[PDB]
């Protein structure tokens, strides 16, 4: 077997892969999916993963500077976008330009991942900054631990908006896009891989997420291949 924890906004592809590799293979593939920052720390803790999926570059880092992942065992595998959405029917087009006036678009609450720790918060955290924005809005903000808890806070109209990757957004029929963030306000979207644990079974798991057939998956789900 075969142990996966991958950041939540990566559910649905990997989750699709997963099938396929068990009907190639006979090894059992096992997925866990939270936060980018409570899996890491969780590996740090002894979790047993053979293999992480970061939705940014820094909680990778973290596991290197432990000597959990070697420089030459991680690759940057996918990129995205970070959006704004609104709940299906109360639809919004809000420019992201630092002219935009957070306290006259933004009425209601704001729903995101802890811009302390969890990747599409920090990406959030520096768009906010870059467009002169963070004063007024952090007071807005509803903090969860992963970036699907935030999609499911708007689909079901506890936040008027949410911050959340292009990819999520196309996964849910209950919420809309409201805004794209332009990739000049934050640090880039990158997802990294790593091997953890060095076993046969992992190093091709590890292969096949790289594989032809994976960038098909991928690409289905709206992620860019890096
Ligand atoms: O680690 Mo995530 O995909 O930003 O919740």
């Amino acid at each position: 077997s075969v142990t996966v924890y991958a950041a939540a906004s990566l559910t649905n592809a990997i989750n699709d892969l997963e099938k396929i590799y068990e009907k190639q293979n006979k090894v059992e593939v096992k997925t866990s999916y939270a936060g980018s920052s409570t899996l890491a720390k969780q590996i740090e803790a002894g979790a047993p993963a053979d293999i992480f999926i970061s939705a940014d570059t820094q909680w990778m880092d973290y596991l290197q500077n432990k000597k959990l992942v070697a420089a030459n065992d991680r690759i940057n595998l996918l990129g995205n976008r970070l959006v704004l959405i609104t709940p299906k029917g109360q639809s919004l087009n809000i420019k992201l330009d630092k002219a935009t006036d957070p306290n006259k678009v933004f009425t209601g609450k704001i729903c995101t991942g802890d811009t302390k720790s969890v990747p599409v918060g920090k990406y959030a955290k520096q768009a906010f900054t870059n467009l002169g924005w963070w004063n007024r809005i952090e007071p807005k903000l509803v903090e969860t631990e992963d970036v699907r808890v935030a999609l499911n806070f708007v689909a079901r109209g506890e936040c008027q908006v949410g911050i959340v990757y292009a990819t999520d957004a196309a996964i849910s029929k209950d919420v809309k896009v409201a805004g794209i963030f332009p990739e000049n306000t934050h640090s880039p979207i990158i997802y990294p891989l790593g091997l953890i644990k060095k076993n046969s079974n992992s190093a091709k798991f590890y292969q096949f997420l790289q594989s032809n057939q994976a960038k098909a998956v991928f690409k289905k789900y709206g992620f860019s291949m890096l």
